[PDB]
C-alpha cells in the first residue's frame, strides 16, 4: 500500500479527534498519567471511491491490512500506544472513517508552585511525518472531540478537554511533521490536605508556643523540641508525595519558614533560662511576654507574604 | 465477515452473562480490582442456519475467525482485557453461543465516607458500537450470570453479583452504543481495624487524660506530648490505606477531632502549671477536676454526634 | 480440528502431572504464590494412528497448531499461564504424550491464626470443559507427579505435593467440567521473628516493668510511654507483613492483649504518685510492691491460656 | 535476504543518527534511565538500484521484510529495545535511509561522589555485529544527531547530547564488532536538597549547642540526645535515595561528620554534669564556654577541608 | 524438522557458552537477579553438510525456523528468557554455530550468615531434554564462557564467571535430562555499612553508657530508653534490606546482642536509683564504676567471641 495520491499539490489532511473514556493513574512524582480514548482519524482516499446506485452499499467496511492508513504517533508516551482498531468505513467519495480504542501512559510536566492548591494543563501530542511521495498535515474534527461524563482523575477535578485546532508544522530529519496539542485542564483537589497536613503542622506549632507561658527550661525543651520532630516526620511526608523541583512550592515555603519559627523559639527558651540562672528574671520576663505577641504575629503577616508571592 | 443482515430493520439483540471464577487486588488507593471471569455471548445469524437431518449434526463448532463475533468491549479497564476463546456453537436455527474467559483490571469508584465500616457496589461495563449495516443491542441471560462460592475478595464480603437487564442506549459519535451494568456488591470486613488502629489510638488518648490526676507539668506534657505524636503516627498509617478524598470519612473525622483534644490537654496543662506559679493552685484544681468529667464526656457525645451525622 | 472420537459412548480421559521446578514469590499479603513447572499431558486420538513400517519413525513429532489438544486451564491463576510447549510425541496407537513447561501466579488463601508458627495447604487446581462432541474427564499419573529436590521457598519448609486422584466432575453454565486437586503442603520458618519481633518487644515490655521499682512518677511516665511507643512501631511493623484478618491472629492477640498490660501499668504510676502527693506513701508502697509480682504472673498466665487457645 | 555484496573488499558503513524525543525514569538507585527516540540507519545496496526514468518514480519505499536490514542492537540495555520502522526510503542509487522510532531502559553507572552537586555522562552505545560474508561497520551521520527542545529529565538540567564519530572495533565470539558512543551529559538540580535535607539537618545542629548555655544536665540530655535521633531519620532518608557506594559521597561525609559533633557534644554535657556534681563548676565553665567557641569553628573548618576534598 | 541421526549410537552432544553483557538488580530479599547474555550453541547436522569448493560459499546461514535447533532452557528462571536469535552459521562439515542474546530473570539462593561481610555464589543452570530418536547432552567450550570487563553490580565485586565443565546427567519423567552449571562469584562491597548503621549504631550504644557517669536516674533513663527506641529503628532497617532466615546472621546476631546491653543497663540505672533512694549510695557507686568497665570489656569479649563464631 501507498499514499493517496494529490490531485494538484496540496497536502493530505488528516482529520483528528480523541474521546476520552478513562483517566487514571496522575503520578505527581512521575509526572505521568494514564489514558484510555477513542481515536478517531479521516482522510480521502479517491482510489477507494465507488458508485452507490450500482453497488447498492452506502458504505464498505475494510480491515487495516486492506488499506493505506496515516501513521499517526503521539509524542509524549512512555511506550507507544495499545491500540485496537474498532471500525474502518468507505463512504462512496473515497472519504475514510478510522476508529480506534487506545490505551497509553503520557509524560506532561507539572508545575508544582501553588501545591496543594494547583491546577494543570495536560498534553496529548499527536504527530505525522510526511512521506517522500506527499506532505500529511493534521486537523481538528471538533464533532470528534471529548469525554465521557464519568472520567474521573481520583484527587483532582476535570475541567475542561480540547484541542488547539492549528497545528505545529515543522521539519525533523529533513521530512515535514505535523504536531496537534489536546489539552485536559485539572485542578488539583486541596480538601484532604487540610485535616491532615495543615491543621495537624499548625497545631503542633501553636503547642510549641505554649513554652512562652512557662518558666521551666527542661518542659519548653520538651515541647520545643519534641514539636520541631514532628515538624521533620510533615515535611518528610509531604516530600514523599512530591518530585524535586528546582523551585519553591507554597506548602515548601511554609514548611521551611515554620522551622525559623522553631529555630527562634529554642533561641528564646535558652535566653529565658540563662537570665533567670544570672538572677536576672525580670528581663526574661519582657522577651517572653513579647514573644506571646511577636511570634503568632510575625507568623500571620510572613504568611500573607507568602500567599501573596504565590497566589 | 459481515454482521447479520436485518429481516426488517430490527437490531441484533446480543445476550451477555459474566461468571465469576476469581475476584482479586481490590486497591482502595488505585480504586480498582482484578477479575477473572467467563464472558458468554449469544446471537441469531441467520446464514449459519443448517438441518440437522442433512448434516448429520445437532450442533456446530467454528474458529472465531470463520464467523462474524459482535466487538464487545469493557467500559471501566485500564487496558483491554486477556481473552481466550474456550467455545463457539451454532444450532440448527442459526444461534450462535460464545464463551470466552477473560482477566481484566476494572476502574471502579469507591465511597470512603464510612470507612473502614463501608460497603461498595463494584462496576463492571459491558458495551457494543452498532455498525453501518446495523444497530447492536445488548441483553443480560440471567442463566448465565453468577460466581463460583470460592470467589474470595480478601478484606471484603462478596453480598452479590447481579446485572441491571435494561441496557443504557445511548449516541456516541454518531453511533449507537448499548451498555451493560454489572454490579459486584461487597462489605468491607472492618474487624481488624478495631485491635490495630481504633482501641490504639483510644488507649493513647485516655494515656493523655491520666495528665488530670497529675500537678507535676514536667510529666503532663510528656505525657500530651508524647501521646499525641503517636496519635500523628496513626494519622499517616491510615491516610496511606486510602486516596485522597474530597469529603471527610469517619476515621478521618474521628482522627480530626482527637487533634482538638489534644490541643485542649496542653491549654489545660498549660492554664494549671500557669496558675500554680502564680500561687492559685486551687484555682487550678478547679479546672482539673472539671477536665477529668468534661474530656471523656465531650468525647463521647462528640463521637454519637459523628456516628449520627455518618450512620 | 475437533475431538477424538469415542469408540462407544466413554468420556476422553485426559492424564495429567504436575512436576515442580521453581516456586517462589509466597506473598503473604495478595494470598499469592508464583510457580515454575512441567505441565504433562496424555489422551488417545486414533485419528493419528500410524504404521511406523510406512513411515519410518516409530514415534510421530508433531506443532500444538497440526493436532487437537486439550483446553486444559488452571482455576486458581491471576493470568493465564505463561507455557512452552517441550514435547508432543505421538504412538503408533494414536496415544499422545504432551508436555510443557510453564509459569503462573497461583491465588491460593492463607489461615494466618497461628501466625508466625503456622502451616499451609497450597492448591493449584486443573480443569477442563467438555464439548458437544463429547465429555473430557481429568486423571492424575502418579508417576508424572512432583518436584525437583532444590525446590526452595525462601521462608518456608516445604512438606509435599500431592495430587487428589478423583477429579471433582460439576456441572458449570450447560456444559460438564472436570476439576484436579494438586496440593503443596508448606510450613513457616519462623525462627528470624524471635530475634526481630519476639524478644525485642518482650525486652521493652519488661524495662516498662523497672517502673515498679521507682518513686519518680517523671521517670516512670518516661518508662511507659516510652515503651508504649516502641510496642506501636512494633504493631505497625507486624501488621505490614500481613493482609487484614476478620479473626485474630496468634501474634495479633499477643500485641493487642500487651496494650492492656501498659493501660494498666500507666494507671498504676499514675495511682501511685496521686496516692504519695496526697501524703500516702505506705499505700502506693502496698499497690507497688504487689504490681511487682501480679504484671509478669498475669503476663504468663495470659500467654499460657493464649498458647492453649490457639495450638 | 543477505548482506549488500562488496563492489571491492570494503566493509559495509552503515550511518546512524540518535534524536531524542523523551527523557524520563532516571533512576539513582538502579543507576539506568528511560528514552525514547529516533533511530536512523543509512547504508548503500546495489542490489536495489534502479533508472528513475523507466520506473516513474524518484524513490521507492519498501517493508522491513522485503529488504536487508542490519541487526542493530544496544550494548547496555534491560531489555530488546521496543521499536516501530516509521519509513524506508530507497534512492536511484540504492542508497537506504531507515527511521525507527523507539523506547528503551538504558544502564548507565553514575558517579555520586559529589551528591546532590554532581553531573553525569549518560551512554547509550549502539552496537553490529560482522557476518561471513562481510565486515559491518557504524558511522555518525552527524546531521541526524540530536534532541527536542522540550526533553526534560526531571531532577536534572540537559547539557549535550553528542556522539563520538570513532566507533570501537574488536572481536566478541570470533566476529569482529562495531560500538558507537553516544553521550547524553547532565547536571543534577540540588535546589532542593537546601531546603529539604541541608538547612533541617544545620538547624538540629545548631539547636544541640544550646546545651553550651545550659547547666541543667536533663535539658542538656533531651537537646542532644532528641536532635541526634532526627539526623538519624536525615541520614535515613538520604540513604534511601542512594544506591550503596564503596566509596563516600559529599553528603554521606557531612552526615557521617555531624555524628562525631554529637558524640563529643555528649561527652562534653557528661563532663559538665560530672564537675558540678564534684563541686567543681568553675572547671566546667571553662569547658563549657570554650565549646561555645570551639563547636562551630571546628564545624567551620571541616567543612571547607571536606568541600575542598571533594570539589 | 527432527534431530540430527546418530551415526553409531551416540548422544548429541551441544557444546554452550554464557557471554555476560550486563549483570543488574540483585535482589537481595528476592533472591533473584537480572541477567544480558549471549548464549551459543554448537552441535553437529550431518544432513547440513555441504562440498565448500563446489559450493564457493564457506559458511551458509539459516533461518531458526529452516533448521533443528536443541530446545535449550534455563532451570532456575522466573519466567522463559527472552531471547532475540543473532546469527547461525552452518560449516561444510555441518557443524552449527548458533548465537542468541538473551536477558532472564535468575533465582539463585543466598547465603546471609556473614551479612555484610558475605560472598556469594550465584547459578544459572543450562539445560537439555533428550528426544525419542535420540539422546542429547550438554557440553562447555570454554572459549565461549566470558564477560564484559564493563559489567557491573551494584554494590557487589565480580571475582569469575566459569562452568563446571561436568554435565549433571539424570532421568526425569523417563527422559534423560543434561544439566550445566554456570558459576557466578561475587562479594559483597561491605564498605557503605560502616558509615550508615554500624558506627551510628555504636555511637547511641557509647552514648548510653554515659549513665555510668551520672546520678541522675531521669536522665538516665532518657539516655537509655531514647537510645534504645534508635537501636529499634536500626534493626528495622536492616531487616528490611534482608529476607527471613532460618539461621542467625553476623548483623542479626550484633543487633541482637546489643539489645541484651540495653536491658542490663536498665536494670543498673534501675538498682543504681534504687539503693540512692534506701540510703545506701555507697554500694550503687560501686554496681556504677563497675559498669563502667564491665559494660565495654564484655562488649569487646562478645564480639570477638561472635567474630570468631562467624568467620
Ligand atoms: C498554613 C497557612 C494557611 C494556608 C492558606 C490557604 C492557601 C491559600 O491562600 O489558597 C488559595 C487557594 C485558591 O487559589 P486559586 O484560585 O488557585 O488562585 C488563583 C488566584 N489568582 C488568579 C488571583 C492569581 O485555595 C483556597 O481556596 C484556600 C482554602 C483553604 C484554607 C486553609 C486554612 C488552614
Ligand atoms: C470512638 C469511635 C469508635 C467507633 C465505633 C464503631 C463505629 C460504628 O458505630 O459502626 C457502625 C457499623 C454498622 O454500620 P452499617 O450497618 O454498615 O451501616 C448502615 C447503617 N444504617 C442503615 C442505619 C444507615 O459497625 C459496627 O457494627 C460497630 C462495631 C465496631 C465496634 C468498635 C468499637 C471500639
Ligand atoms: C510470650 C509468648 C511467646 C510465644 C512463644 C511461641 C509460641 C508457641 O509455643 O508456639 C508453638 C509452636 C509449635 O506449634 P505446631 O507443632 O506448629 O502446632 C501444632 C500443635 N498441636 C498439634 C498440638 C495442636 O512453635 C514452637 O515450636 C515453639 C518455639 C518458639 C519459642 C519462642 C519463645 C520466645
Ligand atoms: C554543610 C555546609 C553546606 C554545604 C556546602 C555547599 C556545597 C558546595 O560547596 O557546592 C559547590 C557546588 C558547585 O560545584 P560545581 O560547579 O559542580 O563543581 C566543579 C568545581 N571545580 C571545577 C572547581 C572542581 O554547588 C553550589 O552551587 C553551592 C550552593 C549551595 C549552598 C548550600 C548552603 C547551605
Ligand atoms: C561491632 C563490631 C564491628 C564488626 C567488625 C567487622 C567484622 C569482621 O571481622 O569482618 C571480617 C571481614 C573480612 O572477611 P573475609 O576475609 O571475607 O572472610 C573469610 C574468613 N575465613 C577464610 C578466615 C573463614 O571484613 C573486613 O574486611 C573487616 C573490615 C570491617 C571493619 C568494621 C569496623 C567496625
Ligand atoms: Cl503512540
Ligand atoms: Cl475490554
Ligand atoms: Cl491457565
Ligand atoms: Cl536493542
Ligand atoms: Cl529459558
Ligand atoms: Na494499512
Ligand atoms: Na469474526
Ligand atoms: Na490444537
Ligand atoms: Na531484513
Ligand atoms: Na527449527
Ligand atoms: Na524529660
Ligand atoms: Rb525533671
Amino acid at each position: 500500500v501507498s499514499p493517496p495520491p494529490p490531485i494538484a499539490d496540496e497536502p493530505l489532511t488528516v482529520n483528528t479527534g480523541i474521546y476520552l473514556i478513562e483517566c487514571y493513574s496522575l503520578d505527581d512524582k512521575a509526572e505521568t498519567f494514564k489514558v484510555n480514548a477513542f481515536l478517531s482519524l479521516s482522510w480521502k482516499d479517491r482510489r477507494l471511491a465507488f458508485d452507490p446506485v450500482r453497488s447498492g452499499v452506502r458504505v464498505k467496511t475494510y480491515e487495516p491490512e486492506a488499506i493505506w492508513i496515516p501513521e499517526i504517533r503521539f509524542v509524549n508516551v512512555e511506550n507507544a500506544r495499545d491500540a485496537d482498531v474498532v471500525d474502518i468505513s468507505v463512504s462512496p467519495d473515497g472519504t475514510v472513517q478510522y476508529l480506534e480504542r487506545f490505551s497509553a501512559r503520557v509524560l506532561s510536566p507539572l508545575d508544582f508552585r501553588r501545591y496543594p492548591f494547583d491546577s494543570q494543563t495536560l498534553h496529548i501530542y499527536l504527530i505525522v511525518r510526511s512521506v517522500d511521495t506527499r506532505n500529511i498535515v493534521l486537523a481538528v474534527d471538533l464533532e470528534k472531540v471529548g469525554k465521557n461524563d464519568d472520567v474521573f482523575l481520583t484527587g483532582w477535578d476535570i475541567e475542561s478537554f480540547t484541542a488547539v485546532v492549528k497545528p505545529a508544522n515543522f521539519a525533523l530529519e529533513d521530512r515535514l511533521e505535523s504536531k496537534l496539542d489536546y489539552q485536559l485542564r485539572i485542578s488539583r483537589q486541596y480538601f484532604s490536605y487540610i485535616p491532615n497536613i495543615i491543621l495537624p503542622m499548625l497545631f503542633i506549632l501553636f503547642i510549641s508556643w505554649t513554652a512562652f507561658w512557662s518558666t521551666s527550661y527542661e518542659a519548653n525543651v520538651t515541647l520545643v523540641v519534641s514539636t520541631l520532630i514532628a515538624h521533620i516526620f510533615f515535611n518528610i511526608l509531604v516530600e514523599t508525595n512530591l518530585p524535586k523541583t528546582p523551585y519553591m512550592t507554597y506548602t515548601g515555603a511554609i514548611i521551611f519558614m515554620i522551622y525559623l519559627f522553631y529555630f527562634v523559639a529554642v533561641i528564646e527558651v535558652t535566653v529565658q533560662h540563662y537570665l533567670k540562672v544570672e538572677s536576672q528574671p525580670a528581663r526574661a520576663a519582657s522577651i517572653t511576654r513579647a514573644s506571646r505577641i511577636a511570634f503568632p504575629v510575625v507568623f500571620l503577616l510572613a504568611n500573607i507574604i507568602l500567599a501573596f508571592l504565590f497566589f
